[PDB]
């Protein structure tokens, strides 16, 4: 930050002068900033330019003035470029070019003879000039402008006059006017009059001939007016249509104008165009090509960079565009070529084994035929002495006995220290004990008692030296002298795992426990395992609460203030297998139900038997049903269930036993319903008698849901008179119908009638009830 | 670049013998610092004046006392040493007197002893410091009482012992203390006790010990341990020792009536056991030892920087018998729990650190036989926002339709306020563009409207910077083609296609990762090559295929700035 190089701020631009200017001076401008100020000198093409007091140039902060400028010693490209002790910069190529307009020639123009009805062309002849000009003409005298009709076209381009068709009124003087737009006024030129002969008048109308014709190939940079131009011959006048040959034109740019017009052309506008001239005698067609190129633009630069002596380095370069660009580098304001490290690779610069020569401001260039730009960046390079400030060494390095101990010295310092160890005033070397690896990191194996005291570390190298201590001292190393064993358990009267530890009689030692990898909570939330407390040198515990969920890779861990010790136990909690499940009905019978399920968990502990349990929805308790198989073994999936009761709901779970015990019941199975089945159970509560004359009336009690066992429920009674032989029966539908009447006018008053009830479904017949004994009205 | 005392030369303890006739004692003290510190000194809890004039000087930190005197020197010395950082406090230095009384004056009663006992001669010396060695004289100088069975001295308080006398120990004896000090070697006789006997009668007796050695000896370690066990017996007892819970060691085992070890170490704890034994019979003792050390380190602190709003842990570790407390100084004083700073047993807790916070802190650890200190400095530290070190990105490039990612993080303390700007227009969070508040700025939907500028202002009550980048878009590569799954065996040859579409200004490169490994596709007599090698086709073939050329192919199609694949199988059987 105390000194950097030359970083431009403003940088010289293009200049456009004209030759008859009033002004009097021209100024390009240059600055940077530099620490401290830099100078400033300017190259013109190509080579220095000779900053003398006085003479014409002028040096003002950088800036170069240039008084009365002319053409013939001023036009040209200017470059400014910044120096410092710390390096130099060349800035952008500046180009200060001159406009004018001459004067056309005196030389008499020839007339010009030509057929009356036939299209003619008239020469202009522009002289000299820059930038381009306007064009117009002029017939007879001046002012008088011939119009821009569709019989008359005036080219921007070549400022030839074309005429389509030529008849009597086109006889005259032609002049061709230049009005050359300065940005600040408008110089005009006058041509020579050119007079214009028409022979005899021809009778006979012909297919239009294109005579201006665009070139082929057009070459626009990107955000530039691209105008074509496409005149024909022809009587009658011909139109003009312009198409997109390999895509679709814009609806605001079809027209039928014979100039098409781009106000700005993008990368989509790239492609093949055709002007197509027809009248009613024919047509003519015009090809012609539009291509878009661009400038090059950054996309990965380079920056400022600090490095270490001895060190490698590479940088980077990327441009993008059209055409593709090259890449070059320059050093201090030279190109760079491949020296004894530097390697240029068209793009990347590669550094090997850096030196003390190798800093200063480094310039990455792309070009294409389109323009130039430019990319600044410092190296510097920096060496160092050793410093220990961040890396001290080990001050109390406590080192258990019997174990090994690594001390390593590293220091910041450039190109790199060396370093060698020493113990007090002996210094240490390889042996069958004592280790110095080559990055400097000291190796002590097989640690005694006598090794105690203070070790060195010198390091050096070609700034200067450096220098550290630390101290060592020998403990006795905690060791484990009982370590806990494996054991299984169910749900007994809890187990006590030992560990037992004899540490140094100097320092603290902590016992802690951990399960798996996850931390223990000897507290007591719900069910507990804890921890006695009797002297430091034990650390049993006992796994309280006769519960599950306490298995794993137990690990009792015996540590203090500078090393531990560990050692690992495992338990295991055996019992009653997992619920079942998948739970699933088929082969629904009237009485018989097939169950499936799936193999629950066995818990380290193979199934034994299972347990089907059914209850009716919804408020049924779980019941155990009748089985086939009466026992169902472990590995059995499948079962039957005997006994059901057609035509009511039902639902079903599973229980797994083990060995060990009974598990837990699986969830309710899927509500399903029994296949119909004819009744079993004759209807109960006969009675009756009453009515009107002549009428029997039969009640019944209504028969519940349990004994329908299907659907179309309904009751047929059988009655009879006293003494006879003849049972009448008769039909009564629906499970709820409680009675039944009987009208006859030839039963006398109470005559004594014998009744019998039965009940019937879809499925068939069901057992007949008691004869029982009524009277009628 | 400046910090706080470190001391270089501590106070030491010191010993003055009074026979030596020097005029002054020097106590010295030194501290590094930048700038110099000065000194203060402590005597005995209370502050010292150093006024010039009497015997207390100044020598540059170094106290110089004229013409020391047991009445107003002795005792303990502290070293203050202060700089505008901060005062650090020096290990304590006793100074304390040697001297030695002379006997009383007054006449020994005499011995009446009864011939064939042993007897018991007292010696009593004076006032003394420090221990003394003790010999026993008969009658008139230089008559030194040999040190056989018989004649018996104790190194610890002086009395004589006669296991049987005779006729031939008749006479006057006298008891001799001798001091070693560092430079004089006094000695001290005494009165004559007259020694008279009785009669005589020849019998056998069991030994009896009656010098004991107590029942338990604290020792630190490096400390070397005598054991006295004396005895009374006719004839002669012998004197054999053993541990009770153990080996002898007997490198050094003796029939000597004193034990000695040079150096006690951890391992010579335990119960110890003499006999005295005879013909007549035996007598036994026993003692115990217990050893014991002196605070040392483990942990210690270190300087620190910390910046301001930040959290500190500090910790203190000792290690010694029995268990030493730690406790905590700063500046010279004792620090408790308060405010933002939390003190517990060693542990050193600032939350949200501030300016004020800067200074020299200590560790005390000690135990009733010693103590020690350790040092540190904590600075606090403030700074302005710089953007040298994580500038914004200069040149940032964007892919159409993607999402940008802008982080801007300088180097602050305490974090300071960021602001984004495009132009001159300050941005808010929207459902497009969005910061968040760790100065992150988030673009989505990326289109041609977003070129141009940004700008990134960081400020903290310190100061404030900017820095800018340059948003430009481009077009991204997309994949239109991708290659299918196919099998064949040994030596078979396969084509997989790969299409690419790309902007008209960069380059595309097409290369294919057999199970995400490239492909080296210039290796002579490999089995790939490149097919229908345009700008937007990557066709890869595979000829003469193998084993090893079975598995997923992915067509990698990158430029400078981003890059798209496809994927697809190959089997070889
Ligand atoms: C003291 O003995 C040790 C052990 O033999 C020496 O360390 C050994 O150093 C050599 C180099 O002197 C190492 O061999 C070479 O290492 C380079 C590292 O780039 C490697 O490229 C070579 O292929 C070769 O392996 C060797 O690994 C290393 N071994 C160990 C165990 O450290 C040490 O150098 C001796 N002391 C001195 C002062 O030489
Ligand atoms: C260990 O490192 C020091 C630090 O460079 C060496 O230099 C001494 O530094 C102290 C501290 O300022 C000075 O008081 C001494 O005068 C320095 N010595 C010399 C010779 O300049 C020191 O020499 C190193 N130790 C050894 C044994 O070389
Ligand atoms: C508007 O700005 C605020 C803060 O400047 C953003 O709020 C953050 O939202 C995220 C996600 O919900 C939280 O994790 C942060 O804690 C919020 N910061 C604060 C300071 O509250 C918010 O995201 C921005 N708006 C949008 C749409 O992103
Ligand atoms: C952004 O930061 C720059 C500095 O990095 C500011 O530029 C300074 O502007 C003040 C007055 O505007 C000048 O006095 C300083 O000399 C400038 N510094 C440099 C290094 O040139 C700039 O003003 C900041 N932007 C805003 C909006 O404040
Ligand atoms: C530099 O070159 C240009 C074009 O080649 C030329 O017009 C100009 O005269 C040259 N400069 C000088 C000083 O002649
Ligand atoms: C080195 O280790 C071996 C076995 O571990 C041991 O016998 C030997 O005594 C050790 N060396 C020293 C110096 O203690
Ligand atoms: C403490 O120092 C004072 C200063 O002379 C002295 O008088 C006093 O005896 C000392 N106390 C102890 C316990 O040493």
């Amino acid at each position: 930050q105390t000194t950097f190089g030359p970083v431009f701020e403003d940088q010289p631009l293009s200049v456009l002068f004209p030759e008859e200017s009033t002004e009097e001076q021209v100024l390009l401008a240059c600055r940077a900033r530099a620490s401290p100020p830099a100078t400033y000198r300017w190259k013109m093409n190509g080579t220095e330019m000779k900053l003398e007091p006085g003479s014409r140039h002028q040096l003002v902060g950088g800036n170069l003035v240039i008084m009365n400028p002319t053409k013939a010693q001023d036009a040209g490209v200017y470059q400014c470029l910044a120096s410092n002790p710390v390096g130099t910069v060349v800035s952008r190529e500046a180009i200060l070019r001159f406009g004018f307009l001459q004067e056309f020639s005196k030389e008499e123009r020839d007339p010009v003879k030509a057929h009356e009805g036939w299209g003619v062309m008239l020469p202009c002849n522009p002289p000299a000039h820059y930038p381009g000009l306007s064009y117009r003409w002029l017939l007879n005298e001046f002012p008088n402008f011939i119009p821009t009709d569709g019989r008359h076209f005036v080219s921007q381009t070549t400022g030839n006059l074309y005429i389509a068709r030529t008849n009597a009124s086109d006889l005259g003087n032609y002049s061709c006017l230049a009005t050359s737009h300065m940005d600040f006024s408008t110089k005009s030129v006058f041509s020579k009059f050119a007079q214009l002969n028409l022979a005899a008048e021809d009778t006979r109308l012909f297919a239009p001939s294109i005579k201006a014709r665009f070139p082929a190939e057009t070459y626009a940079l990107v955000g530039q007016q691209v105008t074509l131009e496409c005149f024909a011959f022809g009587n009658p006048v011909p139109r003009i249509k312009w198409r997109k040959v390999d895509g679709s034109l814009s609806p605001q740019w079809t027209t039928a104008e014979p100039t098409l017009q781009i106000p700005s052309v993008s990368f989509e506008d790239e492609g093949t165009y055709e002007c197509e001239a027809e009248n009613s005698k024919g047509r003519d067609t015009v090809q012609g090509r539009i291509i878009v190129q661009a400038q090059p633009e950054w996309l990965k630069v380079i920056s400022d960079t600090e490095a270490d002596i001895g060190s490698n380095l590479r940088w980077g370069c990327a441009a993008a565009g059209k055409p593709r660009p090259t890449v070059r580098w320059l050093r201090n304001g030279e190109p760079l070529a491949s020296q004894n490290r530097v390697e240029v690779l068209a793009g990347d610069l590669r550094f090997s084994k850096l030196s003390l020569e190798d800093s200063g401001m480094y310039q990455c260039v792309a070009e294409n035929k389109h323009g130039t730009i430019y990319a600044s960046a410092e190296l510097a390079v920096q060496a160092l002495a050793p410093d220990f400030r961040l890396n001290p060494v080990r001050r109390l390095i406590p080192a258990a006995r019997g174990g090994e101990i690594l001390i390593p010295c590293q220091p910041r310092a450039a190109p790199k220290a060396v370093v060698l160890w020493s113990k007090g005033t002996e210094i240490l070397v390889n042996s069958s004990r004592v280790t110095v690896t080559p990055d400097g990191t000291l190796i002590i194996r097989n640690i005694s008692r006598s090794d105690e005291g203070k070790y060195t570390c010198f390091a050096e190298n070609f700034m200067g030296k450096a220098n550290s201590t630390g101290i060592l001292s020998v403990r006795d190393a905690t060791k484990i002298t009982l370590a806990p064993s494996s054991a299984d358990i169910n749900l007994g009267d809890n187990l006590t795992l030992q560990c037992h530890a004899s540490h140094d009689p100097t320092m603290d030692l902590t016992f802690t426990w951990t399960l798996d990898d996850f931390p223990i909570d000897f507290d007591k939330p719900g069910g507990h395992y804890r921890r006695t407390n009797v002297k430091e040198t034990i650390g049993d515990l006992t796994i309280l609460n006769a519960q599950l969920r306490h298995g794993g890779k137990y690990t009792c861990m015996a540590q203090t203030v500078v090393d531990s010790a560990s050692k690992e136990a495992t338990v295991l909690v055996r019992g009653p297998p997992g619920p079942p499940g998948g739970v699933v009905v088929r082969d629904i019978g009237d009485t018989t139900i097939q169950l499936s399920w799936s193999r629950g968990f066995d818990n380290h502990s193979p199934i034994a038997k299972y347990t089907l349990q059914a209850r009716t929805p919804p408020a049924g308790k779980w019941k155990q049903v009748r089985t086939n198989p009466a026992n169902i073994e472990g590995n059995a999936e499948t079962a039957q269930v005997l006994g059901l009761t057609p035509w009511m709901d039902y639902e079903f779970r599973v229980i797994a036993s083990n060995i060990l015990g009974t598990g837990e019941p699986s969830g309710p199975s899927s509500k399903i319903r029994t296949r119909e089945a004819a009744p079993s159970v004759a209807p109960s509560g006969l009675s009756g008698g009453g009515g009107a004359p002549g009428e029997l009336i039969v009640n019944w009690t209504p028969m519940s849901r349990e004994y329908q066992n299907g659907d179309g429920f309904g009751y047929l009674l059988s009655f009879r008179r006293q003494g006879s032989t003849h049972w009448q029966t008769a039909r009564v539908p629906g499970a709820d119908a409680q009675y039944f009447v009987y009208s006859n006018e030839s039963v006398r008053p109470y005559t004594p009638f014998e009744v019998k009830i039965r009940s019937y479904n879809r499925r068939g017949d069901g057992p007949e009830s008691l004869t029982a004994l009524v009277y009628s009205a």
